[PDB]
């Protein structure tokens, strides 16, 4: 396992545009296209993301590459921002994972009402970050993502994706 199998699983793949759970414009492995409630603003934003009219739809060697450069951005905004990268650094490979899961999936934005818990991971305290990543919105609203997620970080093992 690695951070694009895993987000393959968590993710799935469309190769149209289709709306995820919040009800936003997505394609392929998850990509947002828009937070606007206007297709024609999430066909633009497609068209401007692969270079050319897609009229919507996708290749699935287009999907791979998007999906390439959104799992660098969220990587390169761990190590960018000041209050994640030392939180980052701390934690082993499998565990590295799972944070870069939380950010694909909610952004730094989503990931910084997450204080509390980021501590307790620096501090490894395993078990009291699990209960605390679980008192949530993120887990209220996607609770079989979440405990993938939390498993992950739980037990530093691949064990709830085999
Ligand atoms: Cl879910």
């Amino acid at each position: 396992m690695n951070i694009f199998e895993m987000l393959r699983i968590d993710e799935g793949l469309r190769l149209k545009i289709y709306k995820d759970t919040e009800g936003y414009y997505t394609i392929g492995i998850g990509h947002l296209l828009t937070k606007s409630p206007s297709l024609n603003a999430a066909k633009s934003e497609l068209d401007k993301a692969i270079g050319r009219n897609c009229n919507g739809v996708i290749t699935k060697d287009e999907a791979e590459k998007l999906f390439n450069q959104d799992v660098d951005a969220a990587v390169r905004g761990i190590l960018r921002n000041a209050k994640l990268k030392p939180v980052y650094d701390s934690l082993d490979a499998v565990r590295r994972c799972a944070a870069i899961n939380m950010v694909f999936q909610m952004g730094e934005t989503g990931v910084a009402g997450f204080t509390n818990s980021l501590r307790m991971l620096q501090q490894k305290r395993w078990d009291e970050a699990a209960v605390n990543l679980a008192k949530s919105r993120w887990y209220n609203q996607t609770p079989n993502r979440a405990k993938r997620v939390i498993t992950t970080f739980r037990t530093g093992t691949w064990d709830a994706y085999k």
